[PDB]
C-alpha cells in the first residue's frame, strides 16, 4: 500500500536535502538518493513550483502510477504534503535511468537491451490497455526508463501523465508536454495528446537501444534514420552491438523495424503497445 511519510522522516533520511544526496535536479525538481528509518533503499523526488506545475505534476503522479503497480513501472512507495512542500518515494533503481547507463557506467549486451526494450513496452501496453481509464505517460524518455538490480526496464516519471477515457480515442489538454527529440510531430499542430503520442516517444528510446546515439544527433535522429533507411541500414546500428553477433542483425533489422512504425508521422498508422509486443514474440520465435 502507499505510505503517508512524515516531512521530518524524509528530511533526516536526506541529511536535511545534503548536497551529497542529490542524485537529480533542474526542471520538476529535486532527486534524492535516501534510506528510510525502516531500511528502504528509496528515491526522494523534491517538486517545486509548488500550487501550479508542481501541484498538477503531484497530482498526475499521485492519480496515475500512485494508482496501480506493475512489473515493468516504478513503483511510488510514499507520498508526502505538507504546506508547499510537495514530495514523492520511489523504490531505489540501481542502475539509475537508461540514458546514464547508455551514455558514462555499465555493460548492455543485446541480450539485456531487447530486455529492456520488452519490458519498457509491456510497461507501456498496461497503461494503455490494461487500465481503464487509460494512462497518457506524454513524456517517455530514456531518462525516464529506470534499470532496477537485473537491469530491467521500469517506466517512471509520471508527472505529465493524464487520464483518458476507453471510449476516446484522443485527449485534448492544456498545454504542450514533452522533450524535444522525442515529441510527436502532430503534438505541435494541437493541444491533442493520444497513447499514439506515447508510441512515437517509445519508439525514439528503441532507437537509443538501437544506434546508442542520442535522440538530438545529427544535422535528428529520427530524420536521418528514415533516410539512411534508403541507403546502407549496415551503418546506423551500435557499433558495440554488433561485435556480439554479426548474424544477430537480422532479429536486430526486424526490431528496427518495429521502431520505424512508431515513428511514423501519422498517428493512424502507428502499432499500438500490445502490437509491439506481439511484434517481439514473433521476432525470437
Ligand atoms: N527511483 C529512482 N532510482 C534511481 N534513480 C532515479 C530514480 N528516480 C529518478 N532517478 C534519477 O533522477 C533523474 C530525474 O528523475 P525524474 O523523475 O525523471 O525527474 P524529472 O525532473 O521529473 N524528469 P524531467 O523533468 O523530464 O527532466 C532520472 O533521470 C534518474 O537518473
Ligand atoms: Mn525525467
Ligand atoms: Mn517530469
Amino acid at each position: 500500500p502507499l505510505r503517508k511519510l512524515a516531512f521530518a522522516d524524509l528530511l533526516q533520511a536526506t541529511n536535511g536535502f545534503h548536497n551529497d544526496s542529490l542524485i537529480g535536479s533542474g526542471g520538476f525538481g529535486d532527486v534524492y538518493k535516501a534510506i528510510l528509518k525502516d531500511g528502504s533503499a528509496v528515491a526522494i523526488k523534491k517538486l517545486i513550483h509548488v500550487s501550479g506545475q508542481g501541484d498538477r505534476e503531484f497530482m498526475a503522479e499521485m492519480e496515475t502510477i500512485g494508482k496501480i503497480k506493475h512489473r515493468n513501472l516504478v513503483p511510488l512507495l510514499g507520498y508526502c504534503k505538507v504546506g508547499d512542500e510537495r514530495l514523492l518515494v520511489y523504490e531505489f533503481m540501481k542502475y539509475g535511468s537508461l540514458e546514464d547507463v547508455l551514455h558514462d557506467g555499465v555493460k548492455l549486451n543485446w541480450s539485456t537491451r531487447r530486455k529492456i526494450a520488452i519490458g519498457s513496452a509491456r510497461g507501456l501496453a498496461f497503461l494503455h490497455h490494461n487500465c481503464s481509464p487509460h494512462i497518457i505517460h506524454r513524456d517517455m524518455k530514456s531518462s525516464n526508463v529506470l534499470l532496477d538490480e537485473n537491469l530491467e526496464a521500469r517506466v517512471s516519471d509520471f508527472g505529465m501523465a493524464r487520464l483518458m477515457s476507453a471510449m476516446d480515442t484522443h485527449l485534448s489538454v492544456s498545454t504542450l508536454a514533452g522533450t524535444p527529440g522525442y515529441v510527436p510531430p502532430e503534438y505541435y499542430q494541437s493541444f491533442r495528446c493520444s497513447t499514439k503520442g506515447d508510441v512515437y516517444s517509445y519508439g525514439v528510446v528503441l532507437l537509443e537501444l538501437l544506434t546508442g546515439k542520442r535522440p538530438t544527433d545529427s544535422p535528428n535522429l529520427v530524420g536521418w534514420v528514415k533516410q539512411h533507411a534508403k541507403l546502407r541500414i549496415s551503418d546506423v546500428f551500435d557499433p558495440e552491438l554488433m561485435k556480439e553477433d554479426p548474424a544477430l542483425e537480422i532479429e536486430l533489422l526486424q526490431h528496427l523495424k518495429v521502431a520505424v512504425a512508431c515513428l511514423d508521422d501519422r498517428a493512424w498508422r502507428r502499432p499500438t503497445m500490445v502490437q509491439v509486443m506481439a511484434m517481439f514474440k514473433e521476432i525470437q520465435a
